[PDB]
Order: structure tokens, then sequence, then C-alpha cells
RNA sequence: CUUGAGUCUCGUAGAGGGGGGUAGAAUUCCAGGUGUAGCGGUGAAAUGCGUAGAGAUCUGGAGGAAUACCGGUGGCGAAGGCGGCCCCCUGGACGAAGACUGACGCUCAGGUGCGAAAGCGUGGGGAGCAAACAGGAUUAGAUACCCUGGUAGUCCACGCCGUAAACGAUGUCGACUUGGAGGUUGUGCCCUUGAGGCGUGGCUUCCGGAGCUAACGCGUUAAGUCGACCGCCUGGGGAGUACGGCCGCAAGGUUAAAACUCAAAUGAAUUGACGGGGGCCCGCACAAGCGGUGGAGCAUGUGGUUUAAUUCGAUGCAACGCGA
């Protein structure tokens, strides 16, 4: 519909999934593609190649507006989830900055018990 | 009488305590938009939540709990314990100069108080987390593991209980006894002539001499040498149990045996066994080449089948052209 060319991307890299969304400087999301929606199940939805193809299928699906520059932040201790941003940048999008914004509390609440 | 003990002056540090405020980050929910087909989870799936529309990104609100970084066997406190910031009140410790009272000191059976967590009662609160419980799969049993929700409870106020590896496994107080390396905190002097050095105080960490000890180990903060007082022990199991007493609303707490059974139970240290590890070395063990067996026939041995007998002996690496 329009042209932005200055956006910001958010990747929720869960320990067993991967979500990616892009918005434009204000919070209004445009497109999203889950790595769990392209035939991937089991542990395949947790591999770096899954992140690669998710980055590809989210980059091609947002070309209706033609974004070039991008802001990007890392969230969640997703194993091997820098391949997705490397691929997004390799797809012709000049990334500006990277930063890990995983939420850290101040001993606010009690985390669930582990095995 | 002033050395022990205590009071006053001047200052220091400290998550010391009680009460009330307030702050930001995170999680939960709600309202308002973006926005589309899954979210979630395991090792795979499933239960659960999704098309009047979810999971992800912005604005605001509502409530509860806790204060990442400084953060460190750092600090304080009799112990339990204490961690955002500020304010009101308060306790304790220590250092410097003096001044003052005059033995006013230590310990303490009964007695009283404080005392982690869990637990109970009344009245509120209840975000996240989380004993039982329900649901899902695996199943001639599932009632163990994992996964999604969740009640007590974790919070507040007033009442209870008074137990723990409440550990420094080391009761309190005083004196004498060679050292080294740190942390923390005052203060005196000399020339503070950059955070100078020297001695002098307090609390705290590690090594180690004599000595003590069964050894491990302790070692000026003694488990060394003594003094004053209190508590506790007389083989293991039965058993911190029964019967009573006291306390408690209840669960229970405290004091606390005997019958019976065994010949030990136990602490330290030694010497080896441990089973995969890691790293360090050799060998036709491999890498590189050549010649071979497993394809055909023959010889030969063994095992099986058979026969009246197929004589006996060898059972992988160490046996099968072995005793022969």
């Amino acid at each position: 519909r329009k042209q932005v060319s200055d956006g910001v991307a958010h990747i929720h890299a869960s320990f067993n999934n991967t979500i990616v969304t892009i918005t434009d400087r204000q919070g209004n999301a445009l497109g999203w593609a889950t790595a769990g929606g392209s035939g991937f199940r089991g542990s395949r939805k947790s591999t770096p190649f899954a992140a690669q193809v998710a980055a590809e299928r989210c980059a091609d699906a947002v070309k209706e507006y033609g974004i070039k520059n991008l802001e990007v932040m890392v969230k969640g201790p997703g194993p091997g989830r820098e391949s997705t941003i490397r691929a997004l940048n390799a797809a012709g999008f000049r990334i500006t900055n990277i930063t890990d914004v995983t939420p850290i509390p101040h001993n606010g609440c009690r985390p669930p018990k582990k095995r």
C-alpha cells in the first residue's frame, strides 16, 4: 500500500519455536511468519535452517511495501537464532543495529520450577 | 585505693529494629489499534486456548509479590535473621582526651522473654508460583515420568505452636604464650611536601611453630596452660517409644522407662578392587602398495545326519593339514 523503508523487526526465539514480525517505527505490525507453519514439527522447528527459511518467507511476504532499512532486536534464548538475522540482512536489507532485549526481571516474580 | 565494672564530653561505620510513604523494570489481566491461521509444549504427541477471530508489536489502566546491577566466606545483629529510596522514633558497637563513683564482678537450677520454615483459628486479600485433586497419551494394573489448567498456602492484621544439620556439629567470663599474608574501620606523630611511612585500637579471612590430639586437624578468634559457674554421657536396637505429668482448640511439644534381642554398634586413617573417562607412548594395528581366502574342482580336519561302529581327546583371541 505504502513505502516505509525504515522499520523494526522483533524475533521471539523461544526454546522450541520462532516467531518474527516487522513494524514501522510506531508499533503497527505488517507481516509475520511462524517457523511452525511451514511443515516443520518436532525439533525441526528449532533448527537454524528453519530460522533461515522463516526469515526468507517473512522477507518475501513484506515486499508488497518494499522495506530496505531495518531495526532488529533479539528476544528469547533461541539456539542458533542469529542465522535468521544474517539471512534477513543478506536478502538485500541494510540492517542498522542489533541488540538483545530479552526481558530480565529484578527478582520480581517466581520463575517456574525446572526438571 | 583504682587496675575490674559503670557514667558524662567529642565523633565513625553499619541489609540493627519498628511505623508510614513512594519509585522503576518484569509477569498477569482489561480497554483501545496493527494483523492472520495457528499458539503452546515434549524426545516425539496429546489435553488446553484460536475465524464474532488467536499468539506477536504500540497507548493507557488495575492489582499482587519482589528489589537485577553495586554484591564481595563484604557489613550488622545475642541467636533466628536482615538487600530499591526517603522520613519519625529507637537499640547496640567502637575510637580520642580527660573527669567522676568505688568492687557496684562472673555464672546461673526453677522463672521470663525472643526464636527459620512448615502448621492451626478469626477477618481481609489473592498477580505469579505451587502440596492433593480433575483431565491427555502410553495400557490383560496405573495410582511412577513428562505436559496444560488449579484449591489450600505463599501476602496483611490479631491470636496460637515452639520444632531443624536452629552447625563454628566448638556454653559463658578472665589471664599467659614465637610468626607471615589479607579485608574492613578509626586515630596520633613526622615533612599530609601524589591515594606517604611509622607505631597504636576494634571486628573479620588463609597458612603455619611449640603444644594438644586417635588421626583428621586447632593453633593469640586455641580443640595450648589454668581459674569461676551451669548443662549433658555411661554398649547397639527396642526408642526419643509406651504409661503418666505440664502446656496446646487440634496436629502435637516437653520430661522420660522397662520387658525383650545381639555381641558388637562406631570414629579416623591405610593398602588395594572399582568403570567409563582424559592425556602420554608402542606393534603389518591402521594409512600406501603387493600377494591372498569367501566364485569352480580336488585334498584334508571339524560340526551336524546316518550306521552295529563311525574310537577317544582339543572348544573363540590359545581349536579345527591338532595328539597322528
